[PDB]
């Protein structure tokens, strides 16, 4: 049964033939020259001739590396085709050597050129000498056939992001690495069937940036090559473009750990309790350091707030006063009386005041000095915005208030939405806002800082897990309204709804059948909402049913589900602890480097020396040779890292790899080519 | 007669058969070859199961070679060439029913499907993601009006802008979202009729709902009848919808029989257990959550909901053989409570009897209350003096609560972490396929869309045609080509080119690239 | 780099025994 | 379009230079003291001559294992 025969593989080869391609793979090279010389007299041959699989004479002459034959085979006029791409697919470089100089089916896309395979394999002999000769590779755009388009983009961006190349052009490969890192990366969100290559690829560019940031042997080149174009420039602009790899390198955050202290020697060999001591005693006198700053911005303790470290434990000191004047805010001992409409500001919010327009003033300048797209990136940002936001409703609720209800009464008979009610909602609910804008300053903690780091990128598919749980909610609540909603009930009891001691009317409404899903999930709804005040138990039971189905899929079904997908999550974003938290530490760091947002919120809005004159003035508009210089020893550096990047990963790193299969032939080959010149000479 | 060596022979008669370099030395289409091989191992590993790891195996190595047998296409016209052979995308329909999911989430692949999903809009690629919701909200939003022209005018420059797959789509979400939204107003004290009335003769909201659920119905008859019902059943999705249509129709008698037997109103609260209209409103609700629910299946179509979509359904089934021994576990302690409280059930004083009342009563009673008080408990809302009873019996009474503790114990610490850890090694795995079946889930719902039939949503689904009576009259009334060859010669030196490349680049190249033994 | 020290052992030995006859 | 060209390469090597490195690379004794000994009377080779990658001459018969090359290149 199933008679065999061959189909698509028309070609069979003579005995000629393929006594000769016997002797071209055993690298019998007086065989070869004796049938080759014999295809010119009565050529009966087929000098070309092609193999099972291909695999021609000149092709299997290339996967032998053997040169001799190489050089005869091209002596006689061969079809060399695509003897190049394959000699350069192999990393064959005396092939190479030889098929530059020499004068349908391929294995080969027709849009691969020489230079594009050669950076694809990354080997930097090859590139270089084709380099040499003039090659040039196509540029592709910005970010009729579409298979063939997509594919030789991908083919011309695998090998732009080459090390090789990169290290072999682009006259600083540093800033390419980034550049197109980031374009890989919009790649991946615009050619989203492709996404998983370009990935990888943009993740190759930023290793790339980081292995040649980790050939630096001294302070003064690093320094060199982060200050480039105020300071810490390059440095910057890899925080710019995510290159968290760069950023997270230990010479760098060396580096930034010495410009974080500037005053601080030790506090790496100093114990925990000094180190608590000091903190606490300089946030104890913040308010003393940002005072001489404020007056005397050039004196032995004017300067001592500018040290990155000290301001941030400034900063941090001064929020905290604030959070602790919010606790204030809520006691009965510092408060006025409930019964007063309009309630006249008391000590505790106007001091709290200042940090507020503080806070606005912030949030502006950061919203100015580094645009809209930016700010928004970061959620904390967000959040900012939302709690600032608040606190100007609270304001502006309170003046409302004062300017319109001047009387006193009991609260227990005021109406609702008065604006004192409302503005005493929204200020505690920027109060919640304020005090969780405290879990930020962990990033600066080795302890707490990954952890809170992980679990912030958690929060992704949390947002889409609630999504659908949002869904689910939403059928089981039309179900169990479309149920109950024939049975609402008002006479007898005083307060309805599911927030009361006795629960009735649960689902009576839409709203109120989605608090009751809602508070089903922390058994906060008892199981006797689910009844009627009338005798129909089928009702009753479908009802219980809805609810009990709804239980089931939300905290049994759903609930555990979410633990599954947190542990994927988490098991993969813990790889990445520190090199995520480095770089949301720099960010922190980085961000009290400058001059500007030194004072704490409290003295940042205080009128400076002039305080009219960069006020007046920014509304009214309606010969350095030292940079060539810096750029010619800066070109030095790179010239440095970039040898000892080609030295040190492309020419040890390749040879330290496992020998494959084709090793083992290439030996045997070796060792047949020998035996046979030796017998053939004696 | 010797089940070893038969068994073992079929086996490495199966192994040559599906090998790479044997279906590309011989068998005229490969494709089909690699498609029906793959089909047949997956019987076998299921009639086989002694051997059933090594059939699977065999089966996914078939299905690789398809998926590696395409991506030695170098042209676009020539992947349609294998895609479209013998309306259109014949080959990929074929590729979808044989579950050649890899085959189906190649790159290629994937790539032609959008570029016939969206027809009319160039871009949605390189557009920002607020237009995008713009134009989709705005279409959805006039979606009546384009099903409207492709009612009357369906060949002008309108009637088939809703013939584009996207486009359609969008309709059809926005048809459901209109209907799923009338279902909200449905139970809503201002567009409703009283209470107390029986034989409500429908409002307006109601009337409206009507169409969708005949335009729903008749959709739910044409899948039944275009495509079987045996692949028809193979959806989830597809048993849903034909539970919640099966509820809409028993709405629909349920309001009739009341309509002609009950013309009388009277108070809500005297009305009598199995009312007519109770028990329609009952199953109009539950319909509303099956209808509801269907909103979940739009999610495949999302590239970030998709895959976790997807990867939730693939867990539900550890989640229902975990279920089962929950309830052997649950009937267990219900029979032993039951057998222990039976005697002391309570009448007297209490109005309510169960654990649906303020104060708990009578909870291992009888053998429905007790099975759903020990429902009940997992979720903490039956309190700890139900096991109590109106006797000095504290033998009987710590017996009981000894009884509902160890149910609680087994069911709550643990069966249920029982549960999370099966839910996780399911999880581990199954996260690795994510954007396979992920992807083969979105090529089945956009593929659903590329006919011209089932063009108009629901609402509009339910309009007599031009004709309306020609192909529903002649329906019931039963009691040259050589373009065919010339495609067959073309599709053959298409699949002579690609057999060529993947013999030359994955049995020639990767060969070579080895590791060499001793 | 096992490989290319074995490589080049067998190509001095053959340039040695080619050479010395 | 973009042209590439060499940037931070800038030594290339000679004929001579190439055929005595690639004679250490294969390990031939005999061309590698010809080459030596012909470095001494008129030069014109720089004895010292650095391969693409680096990998100078004594650099390369250490890769290879070669001792019989390495005690010559030191004699010389
Ligand atoms: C270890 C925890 C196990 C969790 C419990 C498993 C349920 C076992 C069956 C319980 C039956 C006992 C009660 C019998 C009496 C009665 O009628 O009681 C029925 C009970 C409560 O009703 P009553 O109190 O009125 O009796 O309700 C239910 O039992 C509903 C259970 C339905 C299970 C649904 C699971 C499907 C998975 C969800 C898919 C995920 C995604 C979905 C989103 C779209
Ligand atoms: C961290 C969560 C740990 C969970 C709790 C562990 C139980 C520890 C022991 C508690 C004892 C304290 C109470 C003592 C007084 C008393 O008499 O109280 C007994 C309590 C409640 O009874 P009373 O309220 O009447 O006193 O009941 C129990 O303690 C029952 C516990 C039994 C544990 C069973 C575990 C077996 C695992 C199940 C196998 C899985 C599959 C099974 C399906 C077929
Ligand atoms: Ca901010
Ligand atoms: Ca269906």
């Amino acid at each position: 049964r199933i008679p065999l025969r061959i189909v698509r593989a028309e070609s069979e080869l003579s005995t000629q033939e393929k006594s000769y391609l016997s002797a071209v793979e055993k690298g019998d090279y007086a065989s070869v020259k004796l049938a080759l010389e014999e295809a010119e007299i009565y050529f009966k041959i087929n000098i070309n001739c092609i193999d099972p699989l291909g695999r021609t004479a000149l092709l299997i002459a290339i996967e032998n590396e053997n040169l001799e034959i190489i050089e005869l085979l091209l002596s006689f006029n061969v079809y060399v085709g695509d003897a190049l791409l394959h000699a350069i697919r192999k990393e064959v470089v005396g092939a190479v050597e030889l098929l530059l100089n020499h004068k349908q089916f391929s294995d080969f896309t027709p849009d691969i050129t020489p230079i594009i395979l050669a950076a694809h394999t990354n080997n930097y002999e090859i590139i270089k000498m084709l380099v040499q000769k003039g090659v040039s590779v196509p540029q592709p755009h910005e970010v009729v056939d579409s298979l063939r388009h997509s594919r030789s983009r991908l083919n011309i961006y695998k090998a732009l992001a080459s090390p090789s190349l990169i290290a072999l052009s682009s006259e600083d490969p540093f800033l390419t690495a980034f550049q197109l890192s980031w374009e890989l990366q919009e790649l991946s969100k615009v050619e989203n069937e492709f996404k998983a290559e370009y990935e990888e690829l943009s993740h190759q560019c930023k290793h790339f940036a980081k292995d040649l940031l980790d050939q630096t042997r001294s302070s003064r080149e690093l320094e060199l090559i982060l200050n480039f174009r105020n300071e810490l420039a390059r440095l910057k602009l890899a925080i710019k473009y995510r290159q968290k790899e760069f950023v997270a390198q230990p010479n760098c955050q060396q580096l930034l750990a010495s410009r974080w202290y500037d005053e601080f020697p030790g506090w790496r060999r100093r114990h925990w309790a000094g180190k608590l001591i000091t903190c606490v005693f300089i946030g104890l006198m913040f308010p003393l350091l940002s005072l001489c700053y404020l007056v005397a911005p050039k004196s032995r303790y004017g300067l001592f707030i500018r040290k990155p470290f000290i301001k941030f434990i400034c900063h941090t000191a001064s929020y905290l006063t604030f959070l602790f004047l919010l606790l204030l805010a809520s006691q009965h001992i510092v408060s006025n009386n409930p019964d007063r409409q309009g309630p006249k500001p008391t000590t505790v919010e106007w001091m709290i005041l200042p940090w507020v327009l503080g806070f606005i003033w912030t949030e502006i300048k950061q919203m100015w000095d580094g645009g809209f797209q930016d700010y928004i990136h970061d959620w904390w940002n967000l959040m900012d915005f939302v709690m600032n936001s608040l606190y100007l409703a609270t304001i502006s609720l309170k003046i409302v208030a004062y300017v319109k209800y001047s009387g006193c009464k009991p609260r227990d008979t005021w109406e609702m939405w008065h604006p004192t009610l409302v503005a005493e909602a929204v200020f505690a609910i920027a109060n919640i806002f304020s005090s969780l804008r405290l879990i930020s300053l962990f990033t600066a903690n080795s302890h707490l800082g990954p952890l809170q780091i992980s679990l912030g990128r958690m929060l992704l598919d949390i947002l889409k897990f609630l999504f659908i749980y949002c869904l689910v909610l939403l059928a089981f609540a039309n179900g169990l309204n479309q149920l109950y909603f024939y049975y609402e009930n008002s006479e007898g009891m005083t307060c309805k709804g599911i927030r009361c001691e006795r629960q009735n009317n649960a689902f009576s409404t839409l709203f109120e059948t989605l608090q009751s899903l809602f508070w089903s999930i922390f058994g906060l709804i008892s199981l006797y909402v689910t009844n009627v005040k009338a005798d129909h138990k089928f009702t009753e039971f479908v009802g219980a049913t809805m609810f009990g189905t709804y239980n089931v899929i939300s905290l049994v079904v759903l609930l555990n589900m979410l633990i599954a997908m947190m542990n994927n999550s988490y098991q993969h974003i813990a790889d990445h602890a520190d090199i995520e938290w480095k770089f949301a530490r720099t960010k922190l760091w980085m961000s009290y480097f400058e001059e500007g947002g030194t004072l704490p919120p409290p003295f940042n809005i205080i009128p400076s020396p002039k305080s009219i004159c960069y006020l007046i003035t920014w509304i009214k508009v309606h010969r350095a040779a030292e940079n060539v210089r810096l750029n010619h020893q800066y070109q030095e550096v790179l010239r440095n890292l970039v040898k000892r990047y080609v030295a040190a990963m492309i020419r040890d790193a390749k040879t330290e790899e496992g020998l494959t299969e084709e090793n083992f032939k290439e030996l045997k080959q070796d060792i047949s080519s020998f035996r046979y010149e030796v017998i053939g000479m004696m």
